[PDB]
């Protein structure tokens, strides 16, 4: 699971499996990769485990952006991309702010869009930030789990219906040649 | 996780969260559905677990179907279908023969699709049987991870890419107005 919280002017995620293998990839590649889109290195773990710790009770909080003025600015590194994001304090810090359905990053594909080095700026009173209801009208245009659990069944519906019309008209042409 | 066994002539699908709801279900309406695709009656729970026991230790063994001859006869309505399923030893029983991605139900969708009331049998010497080569081309056709995550990425791109063409398109519109 993961939780944002404000700790001073600090944005801090909680991680909560077999939580080890964090800790296992930060001490062989001082990085981690946390819910597929998160990209966090060893000097942002706030909370690095004792060498004894039970992992049960350990949660994983992790330096995720600086709150200046009314925006929370993620580092790019955070999420794989070059431009820095800002998220106004009115976006409410979850998940799908960053990720859409199938750990879709959302700013990892914008960015790639973007033609220009500025940074991503989302909400706000801030002239060339995407309004928040721009930005809220994207979330609910991305795919979510029932246009995904839609398009598996009628993937599966149309490669079921194509076997069974592919045997009848085989079999009609065959019968075709038949008096029975 | 679920794992098939063969015990005697009775097919078992053992079952490994808080496992509780399980037993929770089947005290509440006598029936559990296990991976969004089984159902299963409490008459089919082999193991019945104690008032004081621990469910970090316990695993829920079902009969899921029987071994006759050379054929698994699952009953259709562990399947929520009116047919019944029958798998020749040859095919390995997973999750897979049974459930595509996003856990869609292989044989709920086919036997919706099929006119007649007679069984589903795959793979074996039976004459009615949907061959073994004919099955398998089946499963891999049905989408996987990587087809559902292009799809999802794909989507978002799309959606992305509209926001950002209109924007342009806007603006040039605008501009044919403008001097600078």
């Amino acid at each position: 699971m993961l939780q944002f919280s404000f700790v001073s002017n600090d944005v801090v995620m909680t991680y909560d499996e077999q939580i080890i293998w964090v800790w296992e990839s930060l001490n062989k590649f001082q990085t981690v990769c946390i819910s597929r889109i998160f990209n966090f290195q060893l000097q942002d773990l706030r909370n690095p485990p004792s060498t004894v710790q039970d992992f049960n009770d350990y949660e994983y909080s992790f330096n995720f952006g600086t709150l200046n003025n009314e925006y929370i600015t993620v580092p790019g590194r955070i999420l794989s991309i070059n431009r820095d994001v800002l998220i106004h304090k009115s976006i409410k810090l979850e998940r799908k702010v960053f990720a859409s359905e199938r750990n879709v990053s959302i700013f990892g594909r914008l960015s790639k869009l973007l033609d220009h080095t500025n940074p991503i700026i989302i909400g706000g009173d801030k002239p060339e930030a995407i309004p928040k209801s721009v930005f809220q009208e994207l979330q609910s245009k991305f795919p979510n789990t029932g246009e995904l659990d839609r398009y598996a069944n009628a993937r599966v519906h149309a490669i079921l219906a194509g076997y069974l019309d592919g045997m009848k008209d085989a079999r009609e042409r065959y019968e075709h040649y038949l008096n029975r």
